[PDB]
């Protein structure tokens, strides 16, 4: 069964953080244990939760316990980004399985990993740590044109580092329906995958990207947004598919 | 002299593709010699020109002669990526320097160097081989967070690796004046870098993102749009810039 979820795509700003912030803030209103695990050196999923902390996911693999690391936030945990995570690209370069032997995440119903835009060692360790992958999909060509390729690579890591790593669905994001470009790319998304890409399509809409600023998920800064809508039900859809 | 100018910004997504492409394109059409280098594994330029090599700047960095590797592309010339350049990442750890010494431009007038959304060594590389480096800034918060590290990131590559290095500008991209967002990211970053920020704000417009399907740039795809003469003054711009 799925239980750890990554947030992975080497394309920058495709909605990877975004995506892990309120996925976990609707999976926790559903009555889920979520824990959301920063792995970006950037730490814009720590920024955008109103979280500056000195220990975190990098101690973690230092051996400190997970209990003294986590930052209890609307209604989940986070195991917070530090500077440390610069200098971890390195360190943990042939060290891909170092995050799954330190998750002693059992007391969590789910885990979502938010990936950097890279196939680093961290991206690497999120990949080789998580049962399930969840790959959002920019509405413009960049990332169109990069869907095939990462989905081989995805086989690449199911091939011998992480034999149960599974696609649990590609996710459409920052969708203009306004535009063609949008519309096109999301039909050329389903004709070639069918139904490995979730049903909802998150819109593009400002409310999403306003709502890290006030360290805010969506579901607290606008609650009723086309935004909010969206992840609610893809919350429900990733339900689903886990189970 | 400012003649090699990185785009950079470890923000994914941001715009640093799509300004060393059309940045390009307006340096040529001012009557430039241009080179443009795609440093980013994911080789989002190289494909965004239409372009398809199994040569390019890996090989470039093996030794193989620089005019036999680029591409003419709109008016200039692209030093392609490749997927060696997933392994290059890799290989350039503790190497900095590998892509300056390698960098045989002298028959160029200016030198483009997209680098991908990180500060793994083809970023190094791109930093350590630049005189000027273009910040694009997307207007929203996460974008707008990281500029305080970014530019202090650049300063520790002057203190060291590359005394040369110098912020041409921070460039606002993907803005749209019709949300309060926007308008208060510009704001915050003129009033806390002022005359480091460039004039000319990149407007967000589709056509900017249709461009690239097409391997063609914003001036052959829609040369009458907001972002096409959001470009072309940004050119006009750089040279300033860069005379200065
Ligand atoms: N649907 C949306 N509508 C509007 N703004 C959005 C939407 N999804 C995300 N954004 C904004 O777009 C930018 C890019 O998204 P985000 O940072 O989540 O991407 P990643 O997390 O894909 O990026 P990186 O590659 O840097 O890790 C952010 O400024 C974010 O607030
Ligand atoms: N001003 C704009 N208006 C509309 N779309 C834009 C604009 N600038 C760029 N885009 C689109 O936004 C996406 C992100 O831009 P781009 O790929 O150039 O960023 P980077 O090059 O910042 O990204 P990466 O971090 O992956 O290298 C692309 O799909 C691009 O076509
Ligand atoms: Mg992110
Ligand atoms: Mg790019």
């Amino acid at each position: 069964k799925v239980r750890r979820i990554a947030l992975a795509n080497q394309k920058g700003g495709v909605g990877k953080t975004t995506t892990a912030i309120n996925l976990a803030a609707y999976l926790a209103r559903l009555g889920k244990r979520v824990l959301l695990v920063d792995l970006a050196p950037q730490g814009n999923a720590t920024s955008g939760l109103g979280v500056r902390a000195e220990r975190g996911v990098y101690h973690l693999l230092q051996g400190e316990p997970l209990e003294g690391l986590v930052h209890p936030v609307d209604g989940f945990h986070l195991l917070p980004a530090t500077p440390d995570l610069v200098g971890a690209t390195v360190e943990l370069a042939g060290a891909p399985t170092a995050l799954r032997e330190a998750l002693r995440d059992e007391g969590y119903d789910l885990v979502l990993l938010d990936a950097p835009p890279s196939l680093s060692p961290l991206t690497l360790n999120a990949l080789a740590a998580a049962e399930g992958v969840v790959v959002p999909v920019q509405a413009e060509y960049y990332a169109l044109e990069g869907v095939a390729g990462l989905l081989a690579t995805l086989e690449e890591v199911r091939a011998g580092l992480n034999p149960r790593l599974r696609l649990l669905g590609i996710l459409v994001t920052m969708y203009d329906g306004r535009t063609l470009l949008a519309q096109q790319v999301e039909a050329q998304l389903r004709a070639h995958f069918g139904e490995k890409v979730f049903w909802t399509v998150i819109p593009r809409n400002v409310r999403l990207a306003e709502a890290p600023s006030f360290g805010k998920t969506i579901a607290q800064h606008a609650p009723t947004s086309p935004g909010a809508h969206a992840y609610r039900r893809l919350a429900e859809e990733v339900m689903a598919r886990v189970q």
